[PDB]
């Protein structure tokens, strides 16, 4: 229930859209046509700036020539972007979260096909909504993110995920057998298809398919959900956000495991490797249409079919 | 997290009408009155035909300042509470204190339970350690429930359950969250629980185990008519309002912690929030380890 | 499977309470009379003031043969049952016939329902087809339940399920379940449900049971809010004989309901013996058992709908 | 159902996993007892080829008195009359895979965990074997699934008979799977998610149990369909009559292939145009039980699976 307050009037907006999608080509230009008409800097990923349809078109004008390239080189500074506009499904928002590994500017996501969960706004009558979110204030949800450190026995890698982290099997057929520690204490041993460590944002994601309870994104917590546990008594856990999970292979594990962050960058976990999961200090602010509760329940009713008569 | 020092004031709560608790209680009192403590007991406790008739314990029973639930002076005059028995005793102790709750140190004599982490064996050392003020504390949040039909206010530790009660023919109940109709429950009923109640009755309805340090409120349907009514978790700061559906024919029944079951008819509403007076429960070693040990031993969670 | 030889007499059942069923009932009775059929009705609907107080019916109302519940053994008296209303009407019809049940065709006026496949629109063609023996039937198995007190016995027959719970009392139930004299388990919690595959989509579904096609010979045991996390609904062969009784350590009674009608108390020494009845209900399907069952799953309880 | 021998059994087959070492002594003791009981003992060629079984001076006589079990010609000539399995349920699955036709009665022994398909305990095995030789021992006719894969490249068709289940999943790739599931030519649904499991009642306590299915007694004639992590909250496991003919095939709008596994082996890819036909095999596996089908099933359910323990 936090209103979007600007210390200074926003002037630079980063626009992110799913590539290799013709249906998104026409709206995107229009959005930029409005943003240039509003006298604002527009940042576009150079990957799609070179697309033949985007470049070789009559829509060049003063928009394409003024498409400032996004600072994809290293990280530059996140203060160069005031807020982010996403076109497409929740995958676009996940990609935007992956792009910004530090402080994330407020994100205003638009949906063109299904409503989804991370895309509350609708592209119809987008001019009024954009003007309201720029001049006036809008409700935002500070969706927490998971900070993950993978240690190979010692190479270290760091990621930040928004939906979940899935530790499962890969090409192997034997059910995975891993050990989960919480604050240095061996909380449990997961035997079966795998385990999911998710944020409340990811509660309605793939974690929901495994039987986890739907959690409002304003609840500070971390969900542990087993994918097809071997035991009947394994019930999903909800633990405080301040804890530090550590997932390892059991000392008697015959084979390896595979870890995926938001469905991408799937990498193998062997003996001596560890996955440390905490709550990140850089949550993603997602701009809501009316209010967090109403938007969340509307998405539950539409994206899922939660409690339909 | 950690607890401060301990002055000389102890309230002892035990399950009434249970012979097996007679021997430990007095023994505990024998240790409490031994060094510096003042033992408070209920009026009914002194009315037991066996506690008072004990000639050996009669000398100790003289210094048995009776606990009267009169006003806030009782709360200010008690430093911490010792409970003997199952989780029902701790629920009773929570019901006694509708305001600020002194820290609760619960012992178990039979099953381990979730709210009774301590074991009565070698209790002297544990009590002395608690007196020294070196014990972990879990601030279990409680629900403030207002029933409007005349208004009544209740403090709930485990959960509130709305169901058919003595009647039958399951009805329709509308759930309002911050004034917005979010859903309509159809089935055996609904459970609005706190994280401490996650392992309670709410667990039997398919809810998820939630650590008591998570600020949240759980809504869990008891046998919902639809197949997609998955239990939900909402922020602690919200204000639930529960009313009978305007098209409902028969009434419903609401129970707080399994006691004081009362009927809800048309025009009656139930307002549920997060109480600002949480119950502090003393931990054996630490919140996480104690919670997982209780989860493994009581519910046999992930035993295989 | 299919069947033939269903001419002549037909029984009609509808919701006893007055509702919008009056006009469809009158139209159906008129059409059946026009087809030289014999229409049986229960004495309750004849005494209804709305049905009797109209000049439109006249001879049709005068030709309504009354249906004796148990005075006459209705073996060849009824060769066809037509139900109007929801699944409750079909449950009532099952309750009426404690022995062999004639084939039953059910029409729905509100929700589709699992037990009401036919639609009242264009009912003349459907009734003509079912008269000519050109429809497929599903033999829904039923439970034979005997309640033994402490000497008297009862002989209930159930189509959906039998539910054992805490009833009007508030204390949670602690009961014991035996199969063929061997103690299966102890149910602690809100209660237990013993259901037929027909009742799988009923109240048993709300307790987490699996949807079972009514052509599977089986008996489902499903716990209502079990105290243990590992209690999972089970399916046992139809030939077994369940026996449910209060545990000797129980401090309070339980309550048993048969399709939510006879909420009667079960005390110490009372037993409930459940078997698979040898008198199944021959429901009539529109197209075929599989397609009708999956259509009902899609419509009634929105299932795998995306 | 109880064992009824037209003639007194004389030839038995012993099956054990060729990777463990703790089974050598029980295998030797069982073979010596069977030879002493005037019985013919069959083993697979891999058992004879084992460097440890053959290199035993004490066991040399019975090793030379063995009789190798040819994989072929066993269906035409019903030489095997009684099967004994040593090890976990995987040994019984392997024994089922060996016999693609009529299966002789199977008496499974467990050496570690109790399991589900291994009813007997090796302690006092001599008395149990003597009782099962001629005495009326109750058996359970566990139904099996006949699964044929039609692969369009004039299309090669394979055929398998599974005991536990058949699992269609995303395989060693992809993120989600969309597979259309039919029944008697009528499209049931479109499984969209991690995958689907088509299982027998015997497999109800297998992998299918981990996916949320319901425990089914192996005497119930049925086929279970259980979704592995369905994308919809409303997908609930189905139980369909054993006489149906399931047809699973990739959706015409699918982009990536799927993978099918039969009892965790022979994991093969399913592409566009390929179909999987699943029916009841009509060649059930008779598993010999210790006391009684219901009692043994509930004992295994309580011990191995910790079902409703308080």
């Amino acid at each position: 229930s936090q209103r979007l307050t600007w210390n200074k009037s926003p002037k630079s907006v980063l626009v992110i859209k799913k590539m290799r999608d013709a249906s998104l080509l026409q709206p995107f230009k229009e959005l930029c046509t409005h943003l240039m008409e509003e006298n604002m800097i527009v940042y576009v990923e150079k990957k799609v700036l070179e697309d033949p349809a985007i470049a070789s078109d009559e829509s060049f004008g003063a928009v394409k020539k003024k498409f400032c390239t996004f600072r994809e080189d290293y990280d530059d500074i996140s203060n160069q972007i005031d807020f982010i506009i996403c076109l497409g499904g929740d995958g676009t928002l996940l990609y935007a979260s992956s792009l910004f590994q530090g402080s994330v500017p407020p994100v205003m996501a638009f949906h063109l096909g299904s409503l989804g969960f991370l895309t509350p706004f609708s592209f119809e009558n987008f001019q009024s909504q954009v003007t309201q979110v720029i001049e006036g204030n809008a409700a935002v949800v500070l969706r927490s993110r998971l900070k993950v450190r993978v240690v190979k026995e010692k190479q270290a890698m760091q990621y930040q995920v928004l939906n979940e982290v899935v530790i499962d099997r890969g090409p192997s057929s034997y059910l995975s057998n891993v050990d989960v520690y919480l604050d240095g204490h061996l909380i449990t041993t997961v035997q079966g298809d795998g385990v999911i460590v998710s944020t409340p944002t990811g509660s309605t994601a793939y974690a929901a398919a495994a039987g986890a309870s739907m959690i409002h994104p304003n609840v500070p917590a971390i969900m542990i959900t087993p994918i097809c546990p071997h035991s009947l008594s394994f019930r999903p856990i909800v633990v405080p956000a301040g804890v530090e999970l550590k997932i390892m292979l059991s000392p008697e594990a015959r084979n390896t495991a595979w870890v995926s962050f938001d469905g991408r960058k799937r990498q193998e976990i062997r003996h001596g490797d560890s996955i440390s999961i905490t709550t990140s200090c850089y949550p993603l602010p997602s701009i809501c249409v009316r209010d967090p509760v109403s938007d969340w329940f509307e998405s539950l009713a539409q994206c899922l079919h939660w409690n339909v008569r």
